[PDB]
């Protein structure tokens, strides 16, 4: 139940690399997703590399300020005695999972998604059905970024700018029923966050926060 | 004059110490301080695009923005790129207090910054290149996240107004008497049931979203 979730901005970051052709010859993008007010960070990389990952971590704190903890994978760059030593440095904790969809990396597996289609509609809209040109990569993905952070994610009223210096954590949460694996309905915890898919929930007598999923949730009363 | 986004302030400056690409763009915005930097070989139009770009996509959408008279920011291209993103463009003599002075004092600040964690971090000459990049986002990260000494607040402070809000938006409520009541806010959405607190008592009730509204 620990999933890599923070109740507030700067808690949990989820750092991943995904391959975008579009962007040849150097198709890495590093990609990094606050994972409570889900802004973005994304660097162009021609090698998937401990350097390349602390060069982009050095850009997202730039942005969005020092995290807590990032959450990645197994992957070389991550685990390497080199990047273990850059977070030390800067004092971030980390948490590898493994290379899927696993509890612990499908937030960021989302944002590569958005971040893809956004980069096709303005690849596309440019006229580039194919590669972007070189010289126009840069601007493209920024462009991207861009949108994708200070434009409203649809379903949301705020955007993820907003929601990353601004953000709302509640204090102490409403009283719920969470169903525990019998089926039955449990009282005694409070969510804090709830989502379309997944819901944070305290306990009322050990303050433990888990996230469950949001139709195993109900108003306690 | 007050207001992040309004006015942008844009200039090169040279820095050997991140030579091949040693000619960095720089833009500070005049209202909050926040300073956005990115290298590169030759000062072109082309470059003054990509890094208005990226400073875009790190700050928002200015207003407006101020420049020389260089070719860069004179050109065909960079006015219809200007143009295209809907961003007011002056330019002035290189130097002029007027719309010159505080990007170039930014200048100096990045510079600084750049010297510190370069040779900090051992290198008392060129940085590596492989290295660059990131020395370059930890300088910004300084500049803005770091307040300077007079100034209270730091430049992302005064750019982006962080705060923790307890609760959602102020709503309305109608009780058995059909009457819609505000002093509450929406704490959590869910199941069809709104959780609101009042600012008044502090209670936190369970209410049908039906019975929820906004409150100007």
């Amino acid at each position: 139940g620990v999933n890599p979730r923070g109740l507030g901005p700067l808690q949990i970051w989820q750092t991943d690399f995904t391959l975008e052709p579009r962007m040849a010859p150097r198709s890495w993008l590093a990609v990094t997703v606050d994972t409570a007010s889900s802004a973005i960070v994304v660097t162009q990389h021609g090698r998937v590399t401990s350097v390349a990952v602390q060069h982009h971590w050095a850009t997202a704190i730039a942005v969005l300020g020092r995290p807590k903890a990032i959450k990645t994978d197994n992957g070389s760059c991550f685990t390497s005695k080199s990047t273990r030593e850059w977070l030390a440095r800067w004092g971030i904790a980390h948490t590898t999972g493994i290379p899927g969809n696993s509890q612990g990396q499908a937030m960021v597996e989302r944002a590569n998604r958005l971040l893809k289609d956004r980069i096709r509609v303005l690849a596309e809209g440019d006229g580039f059905m194919k590669r972007i040109p070189t010289s126009k990569q840069g601007e493209l993905l920024a462009k991207a970024m861009y949108a994708l952070n200070h434009k409203e994610r649809g379903e949301n009223t705020k955007t993820p700018i907003q929601k990353h210096w601004r953000p709302t954590v509640l204090t102490e949460g409403p009283p719920v029923k969470i169903r525990i694996e019998t089926g039955e309905w449990e009282k005694g915890w409070n969510v804090l966050v709830w989502g379309r898919g997944y819901a944070a929930v305290k306990n009322r007598d050990t303050d433990k926060v888990i996230w469950v999923p949001s139709r195993k949730v109900k108003p306690d009363i």
